[PDB]
């Protein structure tokens, strides 16, 4: 017996002496032999300490030899490697366990955590969350591989986090996929959209204008308005516009019932229907106001927006150019209603500001495309 055990002790030298300092005691009954790797002639604290901790809470005082050891492995993420640790308990019957545990490193041995992933590890948080509920941060336990983050398992594509990822830290297939994403992200592209038409006394103004200059728009309609004027909602689309939805009558959607405002919306399809033979099925909601119950109940994109010209507001052409002026991004969706002669008036100086500065005007299909989906909110191209 003593020699089985004595050959146990030297296989496990013969293996594991190299890159190692090795640690030897008794607890309780247990005998236990922990072999600590080195970095170059450093014991790795953080590794030393899980080791310290599985002993203190989980080694049980039965007759048995334990040992602890471990490997390095690449992490998935540059600089950064990742120690596993293994525990083996002989009583001869052996059984072990390969990653007991992980530590994540940078090459030189100092801890690397969650959140150092993240610019923004707050919001990095939220997105991890959030992202999580459809499936501290630095104490969150992970892995990284194929583009997902592992959660522990929950694998989560990498893609999602791009908004807050620190990319220094992705390797070349991922640092491809962020300069895509990126690219995308910088492309200079804006939708005007245009509630509360059609106006005959304004509709046509906004159309001349915008034929005049090259561009398209997107025009949530009322379903009230339509009526006498059908030839002009039939103008909107024949001039290559996109039209949506913005209910009936303009009321609050949500402080209707449940099938009121359902009703409002599909009364609003039905006759643009009638009219156009098509519906694109974009809906906004007058005020911004919805329920996530009207959404689920619908096959519609509900599309808000994250540029208010405050057109309603100022009634003042050179305040709508400052406005678009300083609040326009890139994939931005601007509000204008084209009812009123202060947004005609202003129309041509903000299309000409906007070409200046190097944006391409799209509509909402074009700027969401791939995105839209039944029931789902949108604010931008991206949000
Ligand atoms: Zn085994
Ligand atoms: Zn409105």
């Amino acid at each position: 017996f003593e020699q089985k055990i004595e050959s146990l002790k030297k296989e496990k030298d013969d293996q594991l002496s190299e890159g190692n300092q090795k640690e030897h005691f008794r607890q309780g009954q247990a005998e236990v032999i922990a072999y600590y790797p080195l970095q170059g002639e450093k014991v790795i604290s953080s590794v030393r300490e899980l080791i310290n901790q599985d002993v203190k809470d989980k080694l049980e005082s039965k007759d048995n030899l334990v040992f602890y050891y471990t490997e390095q492995e690449e992490s998935g993420l540059k600089g950064v490697v990742n120690r596993n640790v293994t525990k083996q308990i002989y009583d001869i019957e052996e059984t072990e366990k390969t990653s007991l545990g992980k530590v994540h490193l940078t090459e030189d041995g100092q801890p690397f955590t969650l959140d150092q992933l993240f610019s923004d590890a707050s919001k990095a948080k939220e997105q991890l969350i959030k992202e999580l509920t459809s499936f501290d941060l630095s104490a969150w336990n992970f892995d990284y591989k194929d583009s997902q983050i592992i959660l522990y398992e929950i694998a989560l594509p990498v893609s999602a986090f791009f908004d807050v990822i620190q990319s220094s830290y992705l390797l070349e297939k991922d640092a491809a996929l962020y300069q895509s994403y990126f690219d995308k992200k910088h492309q200079k592209v804006v939708a005007l959209t245009f509630n509360d038409g059609p106006n005959p006394a304004t509709t046509p103004q906004v159309l001349e204008t915008l034929a005049k200059y090259d561009i398209k728009a997107t025009f949530f309609v009322l379903g009230k308005n339509v009526s006498g004027n059908e030839d002009l909602v039939k103008r909107i689309k024949s001039e290559g516009h996109v039209v949506g939805n913005h209910s009936w009558s303009h009321p609050i959607l949500s402080q209707l019932s449940l099938d009121e405002a359902k009703k409002q919306i599909t009364d609003t399809e039905d006759v643009l229907t009638k009219v156009l033979g098509s519906s694109s099925k974009l809906m906004r909601p007058p005020y911004g106001a919805i329920t996530d119950d009207i959404r689920n109940s619908l096959d519609l994109s509900f599309i808000m927006w994250d540029v208010d010209s405050l057109d309603w507001k100022s009634k003042n052409e050179a305040s709508i150019l400052t406005e678009i002026q300083h609040q326009v991004a890139n994939g931005s969706i601007v509000l204008m209603h084209d009812i009123h002669s202060p947004t005609v008036n202003a129309l041509p100086r903000v299309i000409e500001y906007l070409k200046n500065q190097g944006y391409t005007f799209v509509t909402i299909p074009e700027m969401l495309n791939t995105r839209l989906k039944a029931h789902e909110l949108y604010y931008s191209r991206d949000e």
